[PDB]
């Protein structure tokens, strides 16, 4: 993107994703139940479109707050977590709906009518990009409390089959480059070179060979560990892993159906049936497909699965070599297939919802074959999420601060987030007692 007509064309696409999600739903399922994952769908419309006014309108021209009474309250992090539940300190859906309307006109304004200067360009796409993180938000906020899919979703997904592209992918030993350069090093930092704080600043390493499965963990490769006892084998799991596995939690959260509280014994979503496996899409319970990835899996138990293989996680790094092979010296990508966004050759932008065969989008490949390292679900990588050597916070300094060292790196892109955003060079940090994002892995051969 990058030019005028893309940046508009992106700022109307979220404004009308986010509005599809706060429309579609009843008044009485606005208040949504608590959850430390989800945030209330107006909430996050307003908080969203805060965003904007803060690091865009009134950060480039002094222009003040649409509401300055709010300033405190559209803050996340100002606003408590518990407190987005007041029904009395928030504007109501369609006070809220026109707020977002005036401030998404602004935008279109003011990128027409200003110059599209880098400095101008770079906050415009970090706003955007900052609202589409909610898109994906409220979908999975979705998810976790049982509301209907999105209208825009398709969750049953690319109905599509498996194919012989399985098997590992050697790297080769060598040199290789992480990363983008630091906003101050490259006058490209609004458009070829753009990325968050955390993606900064670019390093070399010298990376041993090592091998990466070609494919995604499947339902049915996961299904055969859970039926085979694996969490109740304490042997595959870490220190942590086992901490994590002895929680009561309430298994029916979402489901519609009364608390039932108790130990987890296979991925949270999952839920045999006369012997046959679910999964909870949304407010329905579909068949679990078995070359569908395995989703929604905390990164306990990915690293448990792992033990039970004979395999282990990949590191961040070895993640981002295989996806995009960029040495030093040499033509960089930001995908795996070059450097154009097509949506069609990844599972993003809150469609098919990660229900697609590992095997499938060939088109999205990485130099060394591995499939769907963009899309389809966020992977688990086996780092702390720190910064790098060098790290800078942005002009938004939170985007990253407060999830280094206690959170995991995940990489890749999830089939909620949106595919304007993604690079492989993106991290996601998620704590790794999450079930509720949309997080899966591929497994590497122990060293
Ligand atoms: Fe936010
Ligand atoms: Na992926």
């Amino acid at each position: 993107m990058n030019d005028r007509e893309s940046l508009i064309q992106a700022l109307h696409h979220t404004r009308d994703r986010v509005k599809d999600l706060v429309c579609s739903l009843r008044e009485d399922q606005l208040s949504v139940p608590y959850h430390p994952g989800v945030n209330p769908p107006v909430w996050e419309m307003g908080h969203s479109t805060f965003f904007y006014e803060v690091f865009v309108l009134n950060w480039l021209d002094g222009t003040p707050s649409y509401d300055p009474s709010m300033d405190d309250l559209w803050d996340s992090f100002h606003m408590d977590h518990e407190d987005r539940w007041s029904k009395t300190l928030f504007p109501s859906r369609e006070d809220t709906l026109a707020y977002m309307d005036t401030i998404i006109q602004r935008m279109e304004d003011r990128i027409r009518n200003q110059p599209l200067t880098d400095e101008a360009l770079y906050l415009y796409r970090y706003a955007i990009y900052h609202q589409n993180m909610h898109v994906e938000s409220m979908t999975w906020c979705r998810q976790t409390v049982g509301y209907p899919a999105p209208p825009f979703a398709e969750p049953k997904g690319l109905t599509g089959v498996d194919q012989d592209a399985r098997g590992d992918a050697t790297i080769p030993a060598g040199r290789y480059l992480i990363g983008l350069p630091a906003n101050r090093d490259s006058d490209a930092y609004a458009t070829e070179d753009f990325g968050f704080d955390n993606e900064k600043p670019a390093f070399e390493v010298d990376m041993p060979e090592f091998s990466i499965s070609r494919t995604l963990v499947t339902n049915g490769e996961f299904q055969k560990f859970v039926e085979e006892g694996g969490y109740e084998r304490p042997e595959f799991w870490s220190q942590g892993g086992r901490k994590w596995l002895e929680r009561e939690i309430n298994l029916n959260f979402g489901s519609g159906e009364p608390p039932l509280m108790g130990r987890q014994t296979h991925p949270f979503h999952w839920r045999k049936r006369d012997g046959r496996w679910y999964e909870r899409v949304f407010d329905q319970w579909l068949p679990l497909e078995p070359g569908h990835p395995v989703k929604q899996i905390s990164y306990w138990e990915a690293e448990a699965f792992c033990a039970w293989a004979g395999r282990r996680l990949p590191s961040e790094y070895e993640w981002e070599v295989a996806a995009l092979a960029n040495k030093p010296g040499e033509e960089r990508r930001r995908y795996p297939w070059g450097n154009e966004m097509d949506p069609a050759k990844l599972d993003m932008d809150q469609r098919y919802m990660g229900r697609v065969p590992v095997t499938a989008f060939p088109a999205g490949e990485s130099p060394f074959g591995c499939r769907q390292m963009l899309g389809t679900v966020w992977e688990w990588t086996g780092n702390q999420f720190m910064p790098y050597d060098g790290f800078s916070v942005d002009m938004y300094p939170f985007m990253s601060t407060l999830q280094f060292a206690t959170h995991k790196t995940t990489k890749g892109g999830g089939c909620a987030a949106s595919s304007m955003l993604i690079r492989g060079t993106y991290r996601q940090a998620y704590h790794p007692d999450r079930c509720d994002v949309y997080t899966g892995f591929r497994t590497c051969a122990l060293s």
